[PDB]
């Protein structure tokens, strides 16, 4: 258990690191909506996660197995797809950065 929370961890650590910034970089920080324009960004998605929100449940020992840590990467992903259009930029990032979760996350120790 703490095996594979460690193994959560190094994912989360790939995700937020410099070989993956190209495509990383919309999840890094909680959507900004009033920022970006988005007024109905959370009238739509009515629970919003971001790699910053994981790594700070992870430093907090939030997440209690990696089916718990899993969902909230996954949900920050679906958030994406549920907002915008499939054709758009930011949703070919969502897919990629999924693609690498998705990958390591099934060497599960
Ligand atoms: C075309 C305008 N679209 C948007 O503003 C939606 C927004 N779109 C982007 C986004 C990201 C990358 C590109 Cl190339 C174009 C738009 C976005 C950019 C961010 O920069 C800090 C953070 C969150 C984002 N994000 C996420 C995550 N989900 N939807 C969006
Ligand atoms: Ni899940």
């Amino acid at each position: 258990l703490s095996e594979q929370l460690k193994h959560c961890n190094g994912i989360l650590k790939e995700l937020l690191s410099k070989k993956h910034a190209a495509y990383a970089f919309p999840f890094y920080k909680p959507v900004d909506a009033s920022a970006l324009g988005l007024h109905d960004y959370h009238d739509i998605i009515k629970h919003p996660m971001d790699l910053s929100t994981v790594k700070r449940k992870m430093e907090n020992r939030d997440y209690r197995d990696a089916q718990e840590f899993a969902a909230d990467v996954r949900l920050m992903f679906s958030n994406c797809y549920k907002y915008n259009p499939p054709d758009h930029d930011v949703v070919a990032m969502a897919r990629k950065l999924q693609d690498v979760f998705e990958f390591r996350y099934a060497k599960m120790p």
